[PDB]
C-alpha cells in the first residue's frame, strides 16, 4: 500500500514550534512602528531609567533603546528569549540589563540609584515602567502595583513612577471608565482612587502574532499626590468588590454582604445613611467620593467591631 511520506525534521520542528508558541497564550508585537508608537505615547524617556516587563522578542525593547534612555532593565521569564535580548544588549554598550525572573515577584527597589528617588508630592521620578504582557499576567500585576502605590513601596519607593502597559481592550476600558458607564467596575475605582489613568490608544488584534481574539488597549498610569481614599488597600478592595458583585441590583444588596445576616438590615442601612448614599443606586453610579464615604464609615465600624473585617458571607451561607 502507498503510505504518506515521513515528515522531515523541518516539518517536525515546525509542528512542535508552532504548537509551543500557542501553548503559552501570548501576543507578540513584531511591528517596530507600533512599538515606536507605544514608546512615543508614553512620553519622553530621555534620561529616564526604564523597567520593561516581559520584553519577549524585544520589540518594545528596541524602541525604548532608541529613545535617549539613561538605562533599561528588563525582566524576562522565558529563557528562550534571553539569548536574543543578550544580542540586543551587545548592540547597545552599557544600556541594557537582563534578568531571568518573574515580574510578579521581582523587586526593583534597588535596581536603580537611590539618588533618582523623589518625594511623593514631587514631580514623578526618572523611572518609567513600560510593558506588553500576556493578559493573565498584566491584570494581577497592576492590582499588585496599585497596592504598592497605596503603601508607597515597591516600584514606588522612587516616588510616583509612571506606568505604560498594555491590557486587553475590555480591561483597559474598565480602568478608565467613568461613573454611569457599563464598564465602570472594581478596576475603575481601584485604579482611579490611586492614579490618574489615561487610555492612550487601542491596537487592533490583527497587529499581534499570533492573532488574539480581542483588541489591545494601551493605558498610561501616574500615581496621585493625594489619593482619593485614605484607607488600607485591602479595606477599599473589600468594599469595592462587594459593591459591584450584583450589577443589576441596588448597591444595598451588594454592600449588605459586608455584614453578618443577624445585623445586615440595620448595619447596611446605617452604612449608607452615614455615608449619605441613595440605597437604590446601581453600583455603576457609585463615584470615587461615594466610595470614600463608604470606606471611611466602614472603617469606623471595623474599629468598633473587630469581627467585622474578616467576615465572609459565603462561610456563613455554609
Ligand atoms: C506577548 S510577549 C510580549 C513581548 C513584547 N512586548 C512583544 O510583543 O514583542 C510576553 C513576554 O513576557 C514574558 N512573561 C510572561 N509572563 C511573565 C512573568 N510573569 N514575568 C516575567 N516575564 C513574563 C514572556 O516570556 C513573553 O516573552
Amino acid at each position: 500500500f502507498r503510505l504518506p511520506p515521513l515528515p522531515t525534521i523541518r516539518e517536525i520542528i515546525k509542528l512542535f514550534g508552532l504548537r509551543a508558541v500557542k501553548q503559552l497564550s501570548q501576543n507578540f508585537l513584531l511591528d517596530l512602528r507600533l512599538t515606536d508608537k507605544i514608546v512615543r505615547k508614553a512620553g519622553s524617556l530621555a534620561d529616564v531609567y526604564v523597567y520593561e516587563v516581559g520584553p519577549g522578542p524585544g520589540g518594545i525593547t528596541r524602541s525604548i533603546l532608541n529613545a535617549n534612555v539613561a538605562e533599561l532593565l528588563v525582566v524576562e521569564k522565558d529563557t528562550r528569549f534571553i539569548p536574543g535580548l543578550q544580542m540586543l544588549s551587545d548592540a547597545a554598550p552599557g544600556k541594557l540589563r537582563i534578568v531571568h525572573g518573574d515580574v510578579l515577584t521581582y523587586k526593583i527597589e534597588k535596581a536603580f540609584p537611590g539618588n533618582i528617588r523623589r518625594q511623593w508630592e514631587d514631580d514623578p521620578p526618572n523611572v518609567h515602567i513600560i510593558g506588553n504582557l500576556p493578559f493573565s499576567v498584566s491584570t494581577p500585576l497592576i492590582i499588585k502595583w496599585l497596592e504598592n502605590i497605596s503603601l508607597k513601596d515597591g516600584p514606588f519607593v522612587y516616588g510616583r513612577t509612571k506606568m505604560t502597559l498594555t491590557f486587553q481592550k475590555e480591561v483597559a476600558e474598565r480602568l478608565v471608565a467613568t461613573t454611569g458607564s457599563k464598564q465602570h467596575s472594581r478596576l475603575s475605582i481601584m485604579a482611579q482612587y490611586l492614579c490618574n489613568v489615561e487610555h492612550l490608544f487601542t491596537i487592533p488584534g490583527k497587529a499581534f502574532v499570533p492573532k488574539p481574539k480581542v483588541d489591545v488597549g494601551v493605558v498610561h498610569l501616574t500615581p496621585l499626590i493625594e489619593p482619593k481614599i485614605k484607607q488600607p488597600f485591602k479595606l477599599v478592595e473589600k468594599v469595592v468588590q462587594n459593591a459591584f458583585q450584583f450589577r443589576r441590583k441596588y448597591c444595598h444588596r451588594g454592600l449588605g454582604m459586608l455584614f453578618p445576616e443577624a445585623q445586615r438590615l440595620e448595619s447596611t442601612g446605617r452604612l449608607l445613611q452615614l455615608a449619605d448614599i441613595d440605597p437604590t443606586l446601581r453600583p455603576t453610579h457609585l463615584s470615587l467620593m461615594h466610595f470614600k464615604s463608604l470606606c471611611d464609615v466602614y472603617r469606623k465600624m471595623c474599629d468598633e467591631d473587630p469581627q467585622l473585617f474578616t467576615y465572609n458571607f459565603r462561610e456563613e451561607l455554609k
